[PDB]
């Protein structure tokens, strides 16, 4: 029974801080990047797609260019970690990590962003 | 290049009718049930999980208890079709057909429910 598990299903982050959200999956023996697909989406926006050993930038949403990365190194430990730098109020919401390695499964994580008045004000006047 | 395709991305169904929403994936030669995982979800509510050889109800959202089934027969033709019997207003929303058969992909399907006043009235209050 191939299962994806999330240590924390809810992260609370401060505006402008850095965030790492984890998804754990079981890895037997040595990791076979060829058979691994890691996909992170956030409310119908592709964040990262890791397939065939490499990330696909052709589909990455431009809002996450050069601020969202998968910690490729941690995949060998069965850890699919997404790191988003410079967290903004627009990053609050429901993330999904979908993994395909033998089986397939997925989990949802919720992110809340605390912000001072100033940052909230600019976000409000969109 | 593994693609899931949906003939219709929007279904309009009448309250109390039966609904089937189609989801296609490419299957060359013979289908390998061992490698197929089909997930149907509806706005972060799991409807069905088809893993290994048969669907798993272990996590089915109660709102779909005993009203949603996967048409196993058509999986061989690359058709992961979900059937909801006795469609209700709460079945309106965005469905997700997630499939892993070699590659992995998913498609969103939107469902609208037309209803007479009486059913709308009862749905509105409870
Ligand atoms: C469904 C899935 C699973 C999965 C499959 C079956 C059950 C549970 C999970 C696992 C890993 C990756 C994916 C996957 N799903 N596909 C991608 N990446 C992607 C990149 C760009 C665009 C799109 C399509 N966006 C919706 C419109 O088609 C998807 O990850």
């Amino acid at each position: 029974a191939f299962t994806v598990t999330v240590p924390k299903d809810l992260y609370v982050v401060e505006y402008g801080s850095n965030m790492t959200i984890e998804c754990k999956f079981p890895v037997e023996k040595q990791l076979d990047l060829a058979a691994l697909i890691v996909y992170w989406e956030m409310e119908d926006k592709n964040i990262i797609q890791f397939v065939h050993g490499e990330e696909d930038l052709k589909v990455q949403h431009s809002s996450y260019r050069q601020r969202a990365r998968l910690l490729k190194d941690q995949l060998s430990l069965g850890n699919a970690a997404l790191q988003i730098t410079d967290v903004k109020l627009q990053d609050a919401g429901v993330y999904r990590c979908m993994i395909s390695y033998g089986g397939a499964d997925y989990k949802r994580i919720t992110v809340k962003v605390n912000a001072p008045y100033a940052a909230a004000l600019e976000h409000h006047h969109h």
